[PDB]
């Protein structure tokens, strides 16, 4: 057989080769023969008159051969007288007609961001349709720092490119990249193709959530009603999506989760905690945490009351009271701090005492001024505490003290000086007066007793006379008085209490016996014989009358009317001769004396006192002339 | 003529018959006469050769005669030398080559439901181009118990086929019937035709809506806002389409409005504010209806629950303006009712007092309490009272009343009027001025008013009861004494009094005190010489005296008295002056004038002295006295 070379694609009319001269045929003995071109396509067809071959219908080699490495096509010639065929086997040259090209012009390829560096990424190769040097040769990528190019070939000619990473990606430095892919082959000339590959950084979760510091401070006071904001912390985190989610954590106050705001949901206090330390921890999605501190310095109010402690009570003080003496002892304290625990204490009130500051938070209470029972024996006294808060608390207490009895008043009766008569002939033992000394103070300090201590009498007979009831203070007449004897005496008595030492006061006292009619008249002169009778027989018969015959004298051991002597006459002989004094006594004539009257005359007289009733005593007179 | 049989749609060019044996034409003298079949249409045709009658044209009777009784088509036969013609009526049979057919392969009716039994439809007849047996016959219908067939033929001969109406049609049981009619015709063999009908039944107003239940049941509280959802109520139409809306109204009952109902949804809600105490159950009449004006109507019974709304009052029906001091125990002072509004345990009402004052409650009936006193009273002590009553209800929360009584307390004279002091006693200075004051006594009476306005009276005394008033007075009205005449020591040094003080009340209570008054002694009466008696000059005469006396001899002795008592009364004697010092004693206490030295012959006769009796007081009074003492021998 014999062959022939054209490339493909050859326009139609083109001499492949004169077959008159390969096969023997002179240009006279070809139109003899009716040269016809035998095939199943038309492809190539003899023009007669040229006698060579030419081409006919589009040699397309890729519908025709395809990937065959070479492509022989067999066809006949037919010449006629004499009937002859000869096989013809024609190969074609492929020619750089298809450019390699990409199944898709744009694809994007989502890419995590904690992918390691080295990883071989698949990468879909473009389709050349030529075969040979025209295939596809050479996968070429932009030049740059992040990716890389590989080209995987084996002999089957299943050859494909594939992207290297060649650092770690990081989304928060560049998101997304785009890169031109470029595909060559080695034709003359060589044509190659671009396309675009964009490349998504997926986030993953490798920066955890950050706060803004690692400690805070906040102040707040311990009076804030529940539901309070007391402090709202806020964290960063550098990725996106869910491995961005940031929720709050604890690790009386309450925190939501994803607002991130603590606030409290008890009342606070300060006495018991004063500042509260909190941890809080930041989580995400992905188990990054990070964790932060805050210090709640809860402030101080003045919510407590201060308090006054009493601690020595004096239930009895002495009115005598040196000015200045420690009397109770006081204390002020209060739970808080600073200025609200701070105690600054007074005495309310008018009496004498004062608050003396020994050292901080104690007192002490002493007296201002002299002290007096009898004016003032009780005080209801109120002091105030009160601290420096604003507005401040405060607090009172009331001290109820009591004045002491002192022995410092002496017993003192009702009147000055006393005087009492007292009858006479008056039985022994009985009462004759009463004194009452009153003693203001109290206890035996107030026990009044009365004593006898001087008299004007003698001191032996003090007893004797009379007697002292000390607790009464009533008087006893010892003897039954006598006013002939004694007519008065001067008593001084003294009173005193049951004190140590005792006071005492001095009475005077005078007593006087009253006179009574007890004594009977006694005649002085003329003396008388136990028959009571006086003999005067000197008595003139001339005497004229108013002569005086004689006088009576009498006297009584009483006084007063008691002792008023008046004179009567009982009997006598002779009456109206004779004339007597019913005041002086003095007997005297009357009348002239008459010689027929007798020589004895007799007389009988009573001498009376003007007492009820009076007493008498008889006395007979002899008279002769 | 001459007459031959056969049927159409014969093929062509087939032998109806031989005419040459009918009309007498030999097979040599036919070929000389030009045989000629003479019609309008060549429908046939002579072979001369044949000399037979042969077919030509299609022979369609349904084209030719049709519906015609007797299909005879003439025509005619010409023949040449000679010129002779021949009459010829061919009669055709009938072929069954059309089966009959409906016009229609489906047509559906709408028949009503309340469509009376018996009533005719019309159907469409079958169209069969055949003629006599051949033609329709038969009209045959599906068996079923709704419908029956018919065969109804006119006058005209138009025939047809109706429907009969079995029974009452009901779409609620079948929608919708589907039938098959087969038309059949009397020929060999029978050949069918088949035709479906479907009845769809249209819908009539039958079926009215009806409710769930007759009456329903709710309670509700007194106190519901207005829009509170009260109940649903469901209705349900076994029609469909516009027949089977269903709509609800009030209907026959109170126009009064507080509820409310949407028609298309049917649910009642309230539109105002209930209340028990007027209205304790309310009855609505509820109306469905649909487009045709089918209507059911049903009932609800709403029975209103009584809230605890309304507060407990406590009613005072009688006051205790005034109440005696001395009220015995138990007494019946108030007179007290509890009211609810509310029912059940939110009207039940318990009452009961706070405070420390002595009164208690009895209960005496439900609802009827009385306050009775639980102590004795007093009016000094406390004389007014706020009594607090409290009315609580068994709610949940209860609600309470509280309701405040002043209460005065009367004096009732049972306190005698009381001194200040037990006993009085007062000391007056003698010769005071008549009409003074010389104490004030004071008496405290508890009570109030006239049984607390004191007077004061004199009953007794030691004195004369005569002379009482010329000795002392009293002020009834403010106690003070007043002495009507000026005192004296001398006459009494003393007097006992006994007063009484009274009220002035129903009946009158006394009270008596005792007062001793004392008259405070004054030196107003000089003392006075009883013996020696003076003569004006003042002097006395003791004469006579020894002058041989021996020392402490006694000339005489004075004696003196004074009204007066006490330290005014003291008599001491001295010597003011004296002839000769140290010849005469006198005794300070006694008076008695003695000799005290022996009498010299250089001392004259005749001695004078000058004494004065005086006494204690202050200052002391003195009474001046001379004596003359003469000697003799
Ligand atoms: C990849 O294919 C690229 C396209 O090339 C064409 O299409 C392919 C399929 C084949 O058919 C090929 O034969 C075709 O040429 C190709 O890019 C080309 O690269 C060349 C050289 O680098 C560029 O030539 C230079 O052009 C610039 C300015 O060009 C302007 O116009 C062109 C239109 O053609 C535009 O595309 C450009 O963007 C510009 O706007 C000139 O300044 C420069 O002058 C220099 O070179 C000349 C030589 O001719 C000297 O005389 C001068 O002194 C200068 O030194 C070039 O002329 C060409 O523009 C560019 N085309 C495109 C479309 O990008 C690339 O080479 C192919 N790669 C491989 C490996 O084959
Ligand atoms: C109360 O009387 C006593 C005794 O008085 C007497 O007369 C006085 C005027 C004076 O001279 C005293 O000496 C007489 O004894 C007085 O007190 C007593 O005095 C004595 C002597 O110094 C002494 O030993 C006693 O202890 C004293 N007794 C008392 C109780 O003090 C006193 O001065 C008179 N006055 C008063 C107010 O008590
Ligand atoms: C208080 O004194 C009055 C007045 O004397 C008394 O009333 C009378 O007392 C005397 C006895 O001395 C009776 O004879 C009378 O009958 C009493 N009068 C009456 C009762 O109206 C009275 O009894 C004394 N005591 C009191 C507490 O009033
Ligand atoms: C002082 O306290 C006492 C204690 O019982 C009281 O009785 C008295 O009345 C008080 N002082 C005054 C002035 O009320
Ligand atoms: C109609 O006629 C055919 C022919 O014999 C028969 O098979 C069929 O059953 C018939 N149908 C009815 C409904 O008569
Ligand atoms: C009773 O109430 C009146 C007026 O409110 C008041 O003046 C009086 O003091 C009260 N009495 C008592 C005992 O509460
Ligand atoms: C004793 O009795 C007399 C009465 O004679 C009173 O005067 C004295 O006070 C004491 O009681
Ligand atoms: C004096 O008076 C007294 C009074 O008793 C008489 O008894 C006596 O006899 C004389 O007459
Ligand atoms: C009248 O005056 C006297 C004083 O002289 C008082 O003692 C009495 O109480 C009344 O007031
Ligand atoms: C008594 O004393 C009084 C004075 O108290 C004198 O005035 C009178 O003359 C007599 O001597
Ligand atoms: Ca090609
Ligand atoms: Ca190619
Ligand atoms: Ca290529
Ligand atoms: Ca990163
Ligand atoms: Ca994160
Ligand atoms: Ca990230
Ligand atoms: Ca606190
Ligand atoms: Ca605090
Ligand atoms: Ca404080
Ligand atoms: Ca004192
Ligand atoms: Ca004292
Ligand atoms: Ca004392
Ligand atoms: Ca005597
Ligand atoms: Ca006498
Ligand atoms: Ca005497
Ligand atoms: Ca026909
Ligand atoms: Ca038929
Ligand atoms: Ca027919
Ligand atoms: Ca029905
Ligand atoms: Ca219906
Ligand atoms: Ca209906
Ligand atoms: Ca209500
Ligand atoms: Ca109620
Ligand atoms: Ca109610
Ligand atoms: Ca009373
Ligand atoms: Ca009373
Ligand atoms: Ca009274
Ligand atoms: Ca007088
Ligand atoms: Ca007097
Ligand atoms: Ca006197």
């Amino acid at each position: 057989q014999i062959r022939y070379k054209i490339p493909e694609e050859m326009p139609t009319g083109s001499v492949v080769g004169n077959l008159a001269k390969d096969l023997g045929f002179s240009v006279q003995e070809l139109p003899t023969r009716k040269l016809r071109i035998s095939s199943e396509k038309p492809y190539f067809s003899v023009s007669s008159e040229s006698g060579e071959l030419l081409v006919s219908s589009r040699l397309d080699r890729e519908q025709i051969c395809g990937k065959k490495l070479m492509c022989a096509l067999e066809f006949e010639a037919v010449a006629e007288n004499p009937l002859n065929f000869y096989h013809l086997s024609v190969e074609l040259e492929d020619i750089n007609d298809h450019t390699p090209k990409f199944a898709h012009t744009s694809f994007e390829l989502q890419i995590s961001e904690s992918s390691k560096p080295g990883t071989r990424f698949i990468l879909g190769s473009a389709h050349d349709a030529d075969i040979g040097t025209n295939s596809l040769q050479n996968y070429q990528l932009s030049p740059n720092d992040h990716f890389s190019l590989v080209n995987k070939e084996k002999s089957d000619g299943s050859k494909y490119p594939e992207m290297i990473l060649k650092t770690a990606l990081d989304r928060e430095k560049q998101k997304l990249y785009h890169l031109t892919l470029t595909a060559l082959d080695f034709g003359h000339p060589p044509l190659n193709s671009t396309a675009q590959i964009q490349v998504l950084v997926t986030d993953a979760n490798d920066n955890p959530p950050v706060f803004s510091q690692d400690i805070y401070r906040v102040s707040l006071p311990e009076n804030v009603y529940p539901g309070t904001t007391v402090l709202r912390v806020v964290a960063t985190d550098q990725d996106e999506g869910v491995n961005s989610e940031i929720t709050f954590s604890f690790s009386q106050f309450n925190l939501d989760s994803n607002t991130g705001e603590i606030t409290t949901l008890h009342t606070l206090d300060f006495e018991e905690v004063k500042e509260y330390s909190l941890v809080l921890e930041a989580k995400d999605g992905g188990g990054m945490i990070a964790q932060c501190t805050v210090e709640i310095e809860v402030l101080d109010e003045n919510d407590n009351v201060p308090e006054v402690l009493f601690q020595s009570l004096p239930d009895l003080i002495m009115e005598d009271a040196e000015p200045g003496t420690y009397i109770a002892l006081l204390k002020t304290r209060d739970k808080d701090s600073g200025r609200n625990g701070e105690v600054i204490c007074k005495l309310e009130g008018g009496a004498p005492f004062k608050i003396l500051t020994s050292s901080g938070n104690t007192y002490k209470l002493v007296t201002d001024g002299v002290l007096d029972r009898e004016q003032n024996p009780e005080y209801n006294i109120t002091i105030r505490a009160t601290d420096k808060g604003d507005p401040p608390l405060s607090s009172s207490s009331s001290v109820t003290l009591h004045i002491g009895d002192v022995n410092d008043n002496a017993p003192v009766f009702t009147k000055v000086s006393y005087l009492v008569h007292v009858a006479e002939n008056n039985p022994p033992g009985a009462s004759i007066a009463q004194v009452s000394a009153s003693d203001p103070d109290l206890g035996a300090n107030g026990q009044v007793t009365y004593y006898i201590i001087a008299s004007d009498l003698e001191p032996e007979s003090l007893w004797s006379y009379v007697t002292i009831n000390a607790q009464s203070g009533v008087l006893f007449a010892q003897r039954a008085f006598d006013h002939e004897q004694l007519r008065s005496f001067q008593l001084t008595l003294q009173a005193r209490d049951h004190g140590s030492p005792t006071l005492s006061a001095n009475v005077s006292m005078r007593l006087l016996v009253g006179d009574r009619n007890d004594n009977a008249p006694r005649v002085l002169y003329p003396t008388l014989e136990p028959d009571g009778s006086a003999l005067f027989d000197m008595v003139p018969r001339s005497a004229e009358p108013g002569y005086l015959v004689t006088k009576v004298v009498a006297v009584d051991a009483d006084s007063g009317h008691n002792a008023w002597l008046s004179y009567h006459v009982l009997q006598a002989s002779d009456p109206g001769l004779f004339s007597l004094g019913l005041r002086t006594g003095e007997v005297r004539t009357a009348r002239a004396l008459g010689d027929r009257d007798s020589a004895r005359q007799r007389l009988l007289v009573a001498v009376r006192d003007g007492g009820q009733p009076p007493l008498s005593a008889t006395a007979t007179l002899h008279l002769i002339f």
